[PDB]
RNA sequence: AAUUUCUACUAAGUGUAGAUCGCAUCCAGUAAAGC
DNA sequence: CTTTACTGGATGCGTAAAGGACG
DNA sequence: CGTCCTTTATT
């Protein structure tokens, strides 16, 4: 109640409502007969074409400056960029260059005298008719002579490219903010990593790529940046890091690939280079050579038959390649060699049926020489054999034959395998023989034809495996004796079998591309600015306006021939009438007031004093050093008077302006003009005459519609349906505004009506919810799946503006802090991410007490005593593998983003219900860019989506049950998050949302606050002795069958964070440890007390004998100390989880609380209403909430002027003192 | 298994509950197969 | 390195009346 | 000379 009511009418945001439009009467008939849709359909294809040529001219104009630009003082900026210590005044110096570098580039585009005419009608009527050289491209631009204003929104998309500000679409942004920092950051890495590069390695990149035209060290110089400003230069720059592939097909390595190889052999971490992003609008042709994909279905076939049939050389290559293996014995068994790699364990199996025998046979050879009888199997001898067994490049056929135990002979069993593999290829041809015939004609498009592709995929994979098998027989020699009589034939065939590798590529890239589909196309009705705005004065100009016949709204469109048809209509007293809109709007007071009252047309009529004309030009009314109060007043009084003399403004609106002596800035005056400048009203217009204007075809008319508008619906409306009703409701005092810019699309059907999945009428359908007690619905009418796509649909996109005039103006992050300082029992919601639970909620009160905790793997809703629980976590898993296995098999890739978004809508609702009920703030994890990456297949892309749709919902929060006119309803929705502009603008707090660090959120004891600040990984014998002696005591407690480890953290290093210091550890409980190598489980449950006893017996230790600290240090053997750490590590292994297993994810603590009992999360997961976390996941969210409860505690001390100075970001040291004092 | 549209439904009969910012442009990211 | 897919973040607009060109 | 398309103006 109390907190939420304050946040209404806070800021201005826009949304868009969408509606199926349905033609009224003869409207569609006259539309078809006048071919209006086909002209817009043909236009929307031509409009994408004219835009392509327009990009051609922009890119040319773009590169005229970027080729010849040289940046002033680029070096001087770069030095400041890599400064190790910048001061806050020195900090300000770097910006002004960076601001001027964008200014230097941005003005260089504008500096051309042809800049301004790139975004006016001249570019289509004049400039592009000159630049273009095609006779057809010249004609597609003439057809658009009428329509240049239809490009206005496209010209806006192009002036952003020439912006000077830090805007993501600006070219100046790309070159300086993005390319430079990446280039300069690479500049620092090269100096650090110059060491590893061989002089030939430097030259090989120079030889292959740079052509010795410049050296590699040249690029990382400051003054060579001007090369990479263009896309053409970047491709060369990105090549140094990435490399490229020549025409000759050699994979040249790049500096980033070399850094990895050094790091993989020496196990160090040197950073890799960042490639540079492309430049705006570049038509970038890649440098690496590739064979172009097939244009059409017919090509793919004609390649597939000709290249793969029996006659084709590729099959002939198999037909000869087998002959060599059948003739294998004839050639020297020392002249043929099997290459060495990891793929040779498979080879050992294909002969004698076992993988590791070829490895194990050779390991007996390397051992006997290099195994002196003392060792027998030291780690070095076992490990060194791994070094030798991959260094070997190949194996002689005779060297393999020696390994095998008789009778088996490699060459005879090699002759066995290959006949089998050529036959399996022969078998796929048997199934696929129909594809090859000259006659055969395809039933369905290749992408719609899963049956024909699986046939191609089967023949291609059967040919791919035989080749991929044979490739290992090359041996990369480089070999002393090669039975070159054999290999010469072998190379002749295999190089021709290598031709499939391009075909497997190109075909995969054709078959797997999404099928052709017809996008919806905007309707214009022969007007470039059709339906731009709703103002009644413009109704003739735009030619579309809204009508109302009770509970149904229509969209009327007046044909070009009859622009003023609806204006001559008057009320009919007796017969039926429509309600016709009388929309009136005054957009942009700051722009519209000077435009009209300083215009040439009215500059004479209003004679503004000589003072005025200088006041506006000198900008004395604007706030700043220029601002004068009385000067601004003179503009306000001038604008006030001239509006009163203005007829179409004064009459249309009812204007109340507070005394000019009361305004503090010109913004205050424009705001009232903006606020009082909008009026929506209706008039009466005869139904019989309007309907006559439809049948005549002078007026087209569609009904605005969604399913809530049906006369068969008795259910709660869609949230957007409410907004639409409110726009014209008389109780909407400007909260929601009908804005201009609507569009009307035509989406032709994409499915056939008869073919759809139909549940036949009067035949019982089965219900899928196992809780629904009615398992059958017998309907008297058909249910077509996706019926909305089986017929042509009209689309109407109506933008609205919510709170265009914000009354309540204050800082939201501050007002949240003010009310948390004064809430006696404030509530906090805790939301925790995971891979075992997608989202987990924990709700706590002002004292840290748990009221609610449940996982959100499954969404539960009840309606009218009907429960339904949907396992959205299962749906995301099955749909994920329905794309993985779809990607492998070339099949269709299912969409999952809708599913994820559909999941969030149920979650987004549940938090808002929780926020409404408990009046609770929200607590999320502080994640920067890095944490998005995950080791295993990730749904945490759901988490990033969870934020967006949550923040968006809180931006205007509505409950569809509250009365719209009441607070929290449709007209007065809550706004409890700062307006969403970008993810990068965010701070630690966003209104009710707090992004809090996750350190020590999970691996902490909720019962006591205990944490593992110990490092236990094994370093040496000596450190373990210093380890043990630090403890206050190590003892055996026999009456409890536990070991007790009392310690003071102050004796250990890097333990400053903990508050209590004095902790007594225990071996209580069981832990989980992962193996390092059949067996039932890949993990085991170690019993701690039953393992300390174990360890203390192996080295003859009297653990019973009082304190054991001196006793354990007595030992002199490494195996005792290296094993002790594992026992030590498990005691502190608070969180025990196992991958992929439902049962295991529990938190167990080694400390006794105030009542002497350990925290086992399992002793809670059984409870329904637990008072502590049930699992390591809920423990996270619980602490995430408490981290904020600490932040609320900070707010309780400070004073209302200074809450902005309160920092919500917890220090690691304050949090431990709080988790241990709270209990 | 209907939907402005998405998700889950059939919810008592052409639908139910929740959510839904469109349009255009620039850019990037992930997965997969081949090399 | 490439190619295909699907997916998402950051920008602009969400306008009437002046302006001009045109038959 | 009225009509339809193009430009414009910045709290
Ligand atoms: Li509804
Ligand atoms: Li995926
Ligand atoms: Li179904």
């Amino acid at each position: 109640m109390s907190k939420l009511e304050k946040f209404t009418n806070c800021y201005s945001l826009s949304k868009t409502l969408r509606f199926k439009a349905i033609p009224v009467g003869k409207t569609q008939e006259n539309i078809d007969n006048k071919r209006l849709l086909v002209e817009d359909e043909k236009r929307a294809e031509d409009y994408k074409g004219v835009k392509k040529l327009l990009d051609r001219y922009y890119l040319s104009f773009i590169n005229d400056v970027l080729h010849s630009i040289k940046l002033k003082n680029l070096n001087n900026y770069i030095s400041l960029f890599r400064k190790k210590t910048r001061t806050e005044k020195e900090n300000k110096e770097l910006e002004n260059l960076e601001i001027n570098l964008r200014k230097e580039i941005a003005k260089a585009f504008k500096g051309n005298e042809g800049y301004k005419s790139l975004f006016k009608k001249d570019i289509i009527e004049t400039i592009l008719p000159e630049f273009l050289d095609d006779k057809d491209e010249i004609a597609l631009v003439n057809s658009f002579n009428g329509f240049t204003t239809a490009f206005t929104g496209f010209f806006d998309n192009r002036e952003n490219m020439f912006s000077e500000e830090a805007k993501s679409t600006s070219i100046a942004f790309r070159c300086i903010n993005e390319n430079l920092t990446r280039y300069i950051s690479n500049m620092d890495i090269f100096e650090k990593v110059d060491a590893i590069f061989d002089k030939h390695e430097v030259q090989e990149i120079k030889e292959k790529i740079l052509n010795s035209d410049y050296d590699v060290e040249d690029f990382f110089e400051g003054e060579f940046f001007n090369f990479v400003l263009t896309q053409e230069g970047i491709d060369v720059y990105n090549a140094i890091i990435g490399g490229f592939v020549t025409e000759s097909g050699e994979k040249i390595k790049g500096l980033n690939e070399y850094i990895n190889l050094y790091n993989q052999k020496t196990k160090q971490k040197l950073p890799k280079f960042k490639p540079l992003y492309k430049q705006v609008l570049s038509d970038r042709e890649s440098l690496s050579f590739y064979g172009e994909g097939y244009t059409s279905d017919e090509e793919v076939l004609e390649v597939f038959r000709n290249t793969l049939n029996k006659n084709s050389e590729i099959f002939s290559s198999i037909k000869k390649l087998e002959k060599l293996f059948k003739n294998f014995d004839e050639y020297s068994s020392a002249g043929i060699f099997v290459k060495n790699g990891p793929a040779i364990s498979t080879i050992s199996k294909d002969i004698f049926g076992e993988w590791n025998v070829i490895r194990d046979k050779w390991n007996a050879e390397y051992d006997d020489i290099h195994l002196k009888k003392k060792a027998v199997v030291t780690e070095k001898y076992e490990d060194d054999r791994r070094k030798s067994f991959k260094k070997i490049g190949s194996f002689s056929l005779e060297q393999l034959q020696e390994y095998a135990d008789a009778d088996l002979s490699v060459v005879e069993k090699l002759k066995e395998i290959i006949i089998q593999k050529v036959d399996e290829i022969y078998k796929v041809y048997g199934s696929s023989e129909k594809l090859f015939d000259a006659d055969f004609v395809l039933e369905k498009s290749l992408k719609k034809n899963d049956a024909v592709v699986a046939i191609m995929k089967d023949l291609l994979d059967s040919v791919k495996s035989f080749e991929n098998y044979i490739k290992a027989f090359f041996g990369e020699g480089k070999e002393t004796n090669r039975d070159e009589s054999f290999y010469g034939d072998f190379v002749l065939a295999y190089d021709i079998l290598l031709k499939v590798d391009h075909i497997y590529d190109a075909i995969r890239n054709y078959v797997t591309q999404k099928p052709y589909s017809k996008d919806k196309f905007k309707l214009y009705f022969q007007n470039p600015q059709f339906m731009g705005g709703w103002d009644k004065d413009k109704e003739t100009d735009y030619r579309a306006t809204i009508l109302r016949y009770g509970s149904k709204y229509y969209l009327a469109i007046m044909d070009k021939k009859y622009a003023k048809c609806l204006q001559k209509i008057d009320k009919d007293d007796v017969n039926g009438n429509y309600e016709k809109i009388n929309y009136k709007l005054l957009p942009g007071p700051n722009k519209m007031l000077p435009k009209v009252f300083f215009s040439k047309k009215w500059m004479a009529y209003y004679n503004p004093s000589e003072d005025i004309q200088k006041i506006y030009k000198n900008g004395t009314f604007k706030k700043g050093d220029m601002f004068n109060l009385n000067d601004c007043h003179k503009l306000i009084d001038f604008f006030k008077d001239s509006i009163s003399r203005y007829p179409k403004w004064s009459n249309a609106y009812d204007f109340n302006f507070s005394e000019t002596e009361k305004y503090k800035d010109i913004a205050g005056f424009y705001r009232e003009v903006e606020e009082q400048g909008y009026k929506v009203s209706f008039e009466s217009a005869s139904k019989k005459e309007v309907d006559k204007l439809v049948e005549e075809g002078k007026l087209y008319m569609f009904q605005i519609y969604n399913k809530d508008f049906s006369d068969k619906s008795h259910g709660t409306p869609n949230l957007h349906t409410m907004y639409f009703k409110l726009l014209f409701d008389e109780n909407n005092h400007g909260q929601i505004r009908l804005s201009g810019g609507a569009e009307l699309f035509m989406r032709r059907a994409s499915l056939k009506k008869e073919e759809l999945v139909v549940h036949p009428a009067n035949s019982p359908i089965a219900n899928k919810n196992p809780d629904n007690p009615k398992k059958t619905t017998t309907l008297s009418y058909d249910v077509y799946k996706d019926k909305r796509f089986s017929e042509d649909q009209y689309e109407l996109h109506i933008p609205i503006a919510i709170n265009k005039c914000p009354k309540n103006i204050f800082k939201i992050n501050t007002e949240v802090r003010v009310l948390l300082k004064h809430d006696d029992n404030p509530y906090v919601i805790g939301i925790d991410r995971g891979e075992r639970n997608l989202l987990y909620i924990v709700v706590v009160d002002g004292k840290g007490n748990i009221v609610e905790q449940y996982s959100l793997n499954e969404i539960i809703n009840n309606f009218n005593g009907i429960r339904i629980k949907t396992d959205y976590h299962s749906l995301l898993d099955k749909k994920e593998k329905e794309r993985f296995e779809a990607r492998q098999n070339w099949t269709s890739i299912e969409n999952i983003k809708e599913l994820k978004a559909g999941y969030i809508s149920q979650v987004v609702h549940k938090i808002c219900e929780l926020v409404e009920k408990y009046d609770a703030v929200i607590a999320l994890e502080d994640l920067n860019s890095g944490f998005k990456n995950s080791r295993v297949k990730v749904e945490k892309q759901v988490y990033q989506k969870f934020e967006k749709m949550l923040i968006d919902k809180l931006n205007y929060m509505v409950d569809k049950k509250s009365n719209p006119c009441a607070t929290g309803g449709a007209l007065k929705g809550y706004q409890i998050t700062n307006k969403f502009e970008s993810f990068k603008s965010m701070s630690t707090q966003n209104g009710f949302i707090f992004y809090i660090p996750a350190w020590l959120t999970s691996k902490i004891d909720p019962s006591t606050g205990f944490v593992n600040l110990l490092k236990t990984k094994y370093t040496s014998i000596a450190d373990s002795k210093k380890f043990i002696s630090s403890f206050d005591r190590i003892m055996y407690v026999p009456e409890e069958d536990l070991f007790e480890f009392a310690l003071d953290y102050k004796n250990f290093s890097r333990t400053d964070a903990d508050y209590i210091k004095k902790w007594k550890l225990y071996s209580y409980g069981n832990r989980i440890r992962i193996f390092r190598n059949n067996n039932v489980f890949d993990w085991e449950e170690v019993c701690l007390t039953s393992a300390y006893k174990e360890l203390f017996n192996k080295y003859g230790i009297n653990y019973q004998q009082g304190d054991i600290r001196a006793l354990l240090c007595e030992q002199s053997d490494k195996a005792f100390y290296s094993s002790f750490m594992a026992l030590m590590s498990l005691m502190l292994q608070m969180r025990n989880s196992i991958t992929g297993r439902t049962d295991v994810d529990f938190l167990i603590s080694p400390v006794k609380n105030s009542d002497g009992i350990f925290y086992d999360s399992r002793n809670y997961e059984a409870q329904e209403n637990a008072i502590l976390p049930k699992n390591a996941d809920a423990n996270g969210a619980y602490n995430i909430a408490r981290k904020v409860l600490w932040a609320i505690g900070q707010f309780k001390k400070a004073e209302d002027e200074k809450l902005d100075k309160v920092k919500i970001a917890i220090s690691n040291k304050e949090w431990l003192e709080y988790a241990q004092t709270s209990v």
